[PDB]
């Protein structure tokens, strides 16, 4: 979990993933740790976004995440 989440980490915070990193990485991690790791990272961005979020609509990271989602 450690090792998928610190290679998430690094799938998430990116725009225009590449199919074939992104397969190894599948191919790497069990399902049920893939999908933790998903979680994982959407979570925490989804953390960040708010918390630079406290003045209030101001510089919303969250367009952001729910581009790196559809992405």
């Amino acid at each position: 979990l450690a090792e998928s989440v610190t290679e998430v980490e690094i799938f998430g915070k990116a725009t225009s993933i590449d199919p074939n990193t992104y397969i190894t990485w599948i191919d790497k991690y069990q399902a049920q740790l893939v999908v933790l790791s998903a979680q994982i990272a959407w979570s925490e961005n989804v953390e960040t976004a708010l918390s630079s979020m406290g003045g209030g609509g101001d510089a919303a990271p969250l367009h952001s995440v729910l581009s790196n989602v559809e992405v």
